[PDB]
């Protein structure tokens, strides 16, 4: 299993991971600030043709473009940044696995593995699903909020939800028409049932890229 060090202090955290000879780790593309020598970064692009095979094979074995592998030979290190600003949270997965929202990923144990879900529509919007052992690296745009359902149900704006329990019963959809969502300003919502724990966030990276619109 890889060691990782969430910074306490750093009110927008870094992670640092600790990999053991033959060790690797999932990453968000584009997260890693820093590494050891003896720390690869490899990904599925190892011009035009056959890249279309690498999008391809990804798009039916269920993995991500976005997602990236590191190897270490011999004990290395490696730090990660989200790429918006929040915070971060490692969830243990084994007897609990999770869903995480398109964003919402930020690290995962080689040890571990996941599919990539296109949801059934109200680009694409697609979950990830996490199974096995190891750590599971999740992170929010704004501060993060665990709420626990013990049963009953639950609906939160989708662009609100970080991560959920697998175990939980969900389903992504619109509240109403397209004319009716121009009004609210509302996009797809997640509808929760059953037992588990909900990650949310505090806030909405499509609103705020909205109010950067006007001087764009
Ligand atoms: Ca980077
Ligand atoms: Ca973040």
């Amino acid at each position: 299993r890889m060691r990782f060090t969430i910074d306490q202090n750093m009110q927008f955290p870094l992670v640092e991971i600790d990999l053991e000879h033959g060790g690797s780790v999932y990453l968000q593309q584009g997260s890693m600030v820093y590494h050891t020598e003896n720390v690869t970064l490899n990904t599925k692009l190892n011009g035009l043709g056959k890249l279309v095979g690498a999008i391809g094979r990804s798009m039916v074995s269920g993995e991500s473009m976005f997602i990236t592998q590191a190897m270490s030979n011999g004990d290395g290190k490696l730090a990660l940044a989200p790429n918006t600003p929040g915070q971060i949270v490692a969830l243990e997965l084994g007897e609990k696995q999770y869903r995480l929202n398109d964003g919402a990923f930020l690290a995962l144990d080689g040890s571990a593995q996941y599919k990539m879900e296109r949801q059934n529509i109200g680009g694409g919007l697609f979950v990830m699903t996490t199974e096995g052992l190891g750590t599971l690296l999740a992170n929010s745009f704004g501060s993060i909020k665990k709420i626990t359902l013990d049963g009953g149900t639950m609906t939160i704006d989708n662009a609100h939800v970080v991560a959920w329990s697998r175990e939980l019963d969900y389903d992504i959809h619109l509240e109403n028409g397209f004319m009716q969502s121009i009004g609210t300003g509302e996009g797809v919502v997640n509808t929760f049932r059953g037992h588990g724990e909900i990650y949310i966030q505090s806030l909405n990276l499509e609103q705020f890229a909205g109010t950067l619109k006007r001087y764009l």
